[PDB]
């Protein structure tokens, strides 16, 4: 009896862990710019995850073996009393790799954790990665970097999140922070606990898509356009309703 | 008055072009497999789309110099007084390619024609690429191909639909056609015309997730599992309702 409406399973005691590691500097030998304003971006992210039920855990510039602790760490704790997990990225990238203070790691072995094989308490639950990650370029200013995080996909119920798409560019203003994270929480805010995530998601793609990149004080960031988008590998309608105490 | 219920505007006159690259077999210095069972899913693919009013448009066997032609005429011809443009990919790939006949076409110069810059009646309205290609090995038998396409994003209002993602396995019956295109097939069937196209390719992501790779008459295509992806660039809800004529 195939049901076409069918959605997650959104009614276990707690809605789950939201891993936040957020990285504004780097060891010096990496010679990668701060990132001012990616604290906009993580207190954000933490306020409308925390609303939505969430157990957020935030962590700041952590070298790359703490990193690899923290999140194998999280995916070997039993998941079975919950909804889903959510893992948020805000750091510099290149094509598979996300980059801690130290080094850069494989997105792939990070995913992987959350697998059917390794997490069993994860199966058939939705497993959301949110990815503001570009190039290293070099009072409120706007910064532009060049797309360079793969749009990766990662394994069935998992849906992979991004900043921006090849060819494209990620705006961070350094008090508001990440055009992207500002639209996806502003969209979380007004609609979060209603619309199903995928139909959000698509918002913000409107919403940053339509942000106008022509009058702009850089005469070098002009036509430089944002456009994010996402990979689902979502196999149900995913719903954060608000949870009966 | 931003509206999270937006649609894209499906009331033009005509629904729009279908493209559908459809290869079976290959120059004989490029040691690819013929794909038995393509031909089904070429011809599943044009009755369901045809139903939901698309001009379907079949070619087989192309060389890369006739393909582009081809591909770029539909680009530079006028979509003005259409709802969206489809184009199919039945063929081998590797990466960033598609195989031609002859010779491998990078996907993101076939995508790059319809981009807003490149071809303004398409602006704003949805470009769906669907993808069943993967890795050639050197009655109705189920062969089994490893991923080998990356799951590309393409642009704003772009759609790009995947058989198979990074680390799992593609499935085509040699009469019955490819998994993937099998239950796209039958989802557009039952649900092409009444539910959002997103939401019917999740119902493709879980209809092909849950196809059992344990009991099969090769053993080495045992725990061989497919889980295929979308990489969304869509800023709206997409709809094929039926056309008033
Ligand atoms: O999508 C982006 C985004 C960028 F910023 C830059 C480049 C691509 C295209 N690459 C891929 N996309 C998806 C899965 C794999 C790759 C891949 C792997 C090895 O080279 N590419």
């Amino acid at each position: 009896m195939f049901d076409p409406a069918e959605k997650y399973k959104m009614d276990h005691r707690r809605r789950g862990i939201a891993l936040i590691f957020n990285h504004e500097r780097f060891f010096w030998h990496l010679t990668l710019p701060e990132r001012r304003g990616t604290c906009a971006d993580r207190d954000n992210l933490t306020r409308r995850f925390s609303d939505l039920g969430f157990e957020v855990k935030c962590f700041n510039d952590l070298k790359a073996e703490e990193l690899l602790l923290k999140i194998h760490e999280v995916s070997t704790v039993s998941h079975a009393d919950a909804d889903c997990f959510v893992c948020v990225f805000l750091s510099h990238g290149e094509g598979n790799h996300i980059y801690a203070y130290d080094a850069k790691i494989e997105i792939q072995t990070l995913t992987g954790l959350f697998k059917g094989d390794k997490c069993h308490s994860l199966v058939g639950k939705p497993k959301i990665f949110i990815i503001q990650a570009a190039r290293g370029n070099q009072t409120n200013i706007t910064e532009v970097d060049a797309a360079s995080v793969y749009t990766l996909p990662a394994g069935a119920d998992f849906l992979m999140c991004y900043s921006v798409a090849e060819g494209y560019y990620s705006h961070r203003e350094t008090v508001n922070g990440s055009w992207y994270i500002q639209d996806l929480c502003e969209m979380l805010g007004k609609y979060g606990s209603s619309l199903e995530f995928t139909e959000l998601l698509t918002l913000v793609n409107r919403k940053v898509s339509q942000r106008r990149v022509d009058f702009c004080k850089d005469p070098s960031a002009i036509g430089k356009k944002q456009v994010p988008c996402f990979a689902s590998m979502l196999t149900k309608k995913l719903h954060f309703f608000p949870k009966s105490n």
